[PDB]
């Protein structure tokens, strides 16, 4: 099964969680990873104009303002051709995941890594997935906020149940 994870805004983190923060974006997709890792020459090259077509999705490099193409073609190229085998299928379902998490909270939304916040006594997550995974960076018995949303544990729904 696939993993999709996505970055949260935060102001406290250098970089795309800052960019978020700024222009007012609240969840932006970084990957939808199966287990298969892409290696060697991909099968179709992809251009601007095919990665520009994943709506709200923000690039993590610098160099692009934060905008396209680098961290969406390094999507295709480490995670994509060789797993959706052409790029129609691969834009649509990314483009999709991402106008989803436009929306608001997921319905499943767990913490990888965060950023505690002192000042305000929480975990500030700067990357979540729709499933649990070991934390980075998230400080023990201390809530968390996920793009402004506070809930008490590393996931927003039961892990238990
Ligand atoms: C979002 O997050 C960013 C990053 O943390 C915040 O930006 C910081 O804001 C503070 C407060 O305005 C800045 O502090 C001031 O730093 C001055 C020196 O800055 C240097 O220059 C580079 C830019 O080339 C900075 O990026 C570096 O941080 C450098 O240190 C410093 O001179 C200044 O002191 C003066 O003001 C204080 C009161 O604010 C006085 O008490 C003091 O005596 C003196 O007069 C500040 O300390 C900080 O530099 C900013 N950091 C960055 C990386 O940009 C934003 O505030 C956050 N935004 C929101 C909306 O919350
Ligand atoms: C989770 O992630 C997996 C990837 O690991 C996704 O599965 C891929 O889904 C895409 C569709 O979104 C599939 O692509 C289509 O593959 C057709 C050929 O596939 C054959 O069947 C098996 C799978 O049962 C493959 O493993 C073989 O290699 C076979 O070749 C292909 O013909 C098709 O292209 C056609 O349509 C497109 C437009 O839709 C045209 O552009 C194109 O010219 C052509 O006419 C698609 O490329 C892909 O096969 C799936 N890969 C695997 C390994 O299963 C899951 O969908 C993801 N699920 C979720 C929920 O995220
Ligand atoms: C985007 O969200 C919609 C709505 O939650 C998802 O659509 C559901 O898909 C399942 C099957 O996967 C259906 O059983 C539901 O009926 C659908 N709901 C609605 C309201 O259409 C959709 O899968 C999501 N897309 C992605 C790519 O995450
Ligand atoms: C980004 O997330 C924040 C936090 O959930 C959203 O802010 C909420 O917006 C509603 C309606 O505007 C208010 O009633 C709440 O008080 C807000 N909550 C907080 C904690 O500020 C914001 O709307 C989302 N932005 C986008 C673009 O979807
Ligand atoms: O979608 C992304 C990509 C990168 N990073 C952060 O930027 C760091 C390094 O930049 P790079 O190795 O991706 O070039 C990562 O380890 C992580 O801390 C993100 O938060 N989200
Ligand atoms: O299945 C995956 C793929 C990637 N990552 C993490 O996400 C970041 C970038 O993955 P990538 O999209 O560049 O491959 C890396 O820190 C990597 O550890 C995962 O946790 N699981
Ligand atoms: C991409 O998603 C947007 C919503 O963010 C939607 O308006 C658009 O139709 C989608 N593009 C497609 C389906 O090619």
């Amino acid at each position: 099964e696939n993993i999709t994870q996505w970055n949260l805004q935060d102001n406290g983190t250098e970089g795309i969680q800052r960019a978020m923060f700024q222009r007012g974006v609240n969840r932006s997709l970084h990957g939808i990873w199966p287990e298969k890792i892409c290696t060697g020459v991909p099968s179709h090259l992809a251009t601007d104009t095919e990665l520009k077509a994943i709506h709200g999705m923000m690039d993590a490099s610098e160099k692009t303002n934060y905008t396209c193409c680098r961290l969406q073609r390094h999507e295709w190229n480490k995670h994509g051709w060789c797993n959706w085998y052409n790029i129609e299928p691969w834009i649509l379902l990314m483009n999709k995941t991402q106008a989803n998490l436009t929306e608001g909270q997921p319905l499943r939304e767990c913490a990888v890594t965060c950023r505690y916040d002192r000042d305000s006594d929480l975990n500030v997550v700067t990357q979540a997935r729709d499933s649990p995974t070991p934390l980075t960076g998230c400080k023990k018995g201390k809530n968390f906020s996920f793009a402004g949303i506070l809930v008490q544990g590393p996931c927003n729904f039961e892990i238990a149940v």
